[PDB]
């Protein structure tokens, strides 16, 4: 593992409020993660439990579960996984019994329940009122927002080993981008899911060994016209939007996730090592590698620092000039490894076991 760093804290940390949500994702594999909008806060477990929540103070709106009623004294878990998404009227999430639901924001009742073609372990992306839907499989669907029907399926590459790693779509410009554990990064075009392009971004898997500690988050992200990518192999990719041609490969160590913002990516190496790069050629500015093996989330931006939670139950606040420490706090001992969530001037994390807080300082 690595030792706790010193801590030198710059704000004081606190915990806004928190309350817990079943028990919740253990140690099994998902992606769940909260969601917000409008002052409400979604959340979910394994099990099927789906809790709104307001966003000032926490307290429960409504508390719905999706488990199934099998055997006598068991309910039989909904395998939830593709972390929570909201639009519109609805509540979107996955589940490894290759399920979608749709639930009414106002009571958290199932509005529709549509059977996909493989497991959802990513997060739903919502555009166009169509309700994108990567498969572990390699399908990409497209659901109507209104009633749940499959407007489209597109057969993304000849099925491969099904990896850690959350794979969604992003939209721009009425194409769906998409990466996959295949080596592949794809454009669809959003009316009937025609192909515009398809780029070989690293070898198919060829045999070649897979490491405990690969865990890729695989999502490209679209920054002006470039696509931003990971490869399985945790190579990060650069390409033209338009032809999908590569413009770079950093193949540099091993990169777990990333993230973009103004002129910085900013990274998280499958060691734990974080990094900042440049954005047009990936040039790296500086490394902190305090926290090695310790292990990571994926960062966020919050209110100008780098926040990445660990699963030893800590929060750390980095600087995004070096890149050093700001602040750090334990905050539950079950430990995190689901993506901190930042819009609207909160700060949301869902750890294991202990489920759902709120985050600022005063």
């Amino acid at each position: 593992s690595s030792p706790l760093p010193t801590v030198e804290n710059q704000f004081t940390p606190t915990t806004a409020w928190s309350t817990s949500v079943g028990s919740g994702i253990g140690n099994f594999y998902s992606n769940l993660h909260p969601a917000l909008a409008d002052n409400v806060v979604y959340a979910a477990d394994r099990a099927g439990l789906v809790k709104a929540l307001n966003a000032d103070d926490g307290k429960e709106i409504w508390s719905v579960s999706l488990a199934e009623k099998d055997g006598w004294f068991s309910k039989e878990p909904a395998l939830l996984s593709g972390g929570v998404t909201v639009s519109g009227g609805h509540v979107y999430i996955g589940s490894e019994k290759a399920q979608v639901y749709a639930l009414n924001t106002s009571d958290g009742t199932v509005a529709w329940q549509t059977k996909v073609a493989g497991e959802a372990l990513s997060r739903p992306v919502v555009s166009d009122g169509l309700v994108l839907i990567h498969t572990s499989n390699g399908q990409l669907q497209a659901l109507n927002e209104a009633d749940g029907a499959v407007k489209w399926t597109v057969n993304l590459d000849m099925p491969s080993l099904s990896l850690r790693g959350e794979s969604a779509p992003t939209t721009a410009f009425g194409a769906a981008v998409v990466g996959g554990d295949n080596g592949r990064v794809s454009a669809v075009l959003m009316e009937q899911g025609q192909m515009i392009w398809q780029q070989r971004i690293s070898q198919a898997t060829g045999s070649t060994e897979i490491d405990r500690l690969s865990d890729v988050d695989t999502t490209p992200v679209v920054v002006n016209g470039v696509v931003f990518a990971l490869a399985y192999n945790g190579n990060l990719t650069a390409l033209d939007l338009r032809s999908g041609q590569i413009m770079w490969k950093r193949e540099l160590g091993s990169v777990n996730d990333f993230i973009v913002d103004g002129n910085r990516i900013y990274l998280v190496d499958q060691n734990d090592r974080v990094m900042a790069l440049t954005i047009d050629g990936g040039v790296t500015l500086w490394t902190q590698s305090d926290l090695l093996h310790r292990l990571l989330t994926s960062p966020v931006l919050y209110n100008g620092n780098l926040v990445v939670g660990d699963s030893e139950g800590y929060l750390h606040w980095i600087n995004v000039e070096d890149g050093r420490f700001v602040a750090q706090q334990k905050v539950d001992s079950s430990g995190f490894q689901t993506e901190p969530v930042a819009a609207d001037g909160k700060l949301l994390i869902q750890a294991k076991d202990g489920t759902v807080y709120s985050i600022t300082r005063a």
